[PDB]
């Protein structure tokens, strides 16, 4: 999400999408 789903996409999912996505 980039509209307003980004609010948690990079607050909770920050340690997921920025982690397990790369590795």
């Amino acid at each position: 999400g980039i509209g307003k789903f980004l609010h948690s996409a990079k607050k909770f999912g920050k340690a997921f999408v920025g982690e397990i996505m790369n590795s």
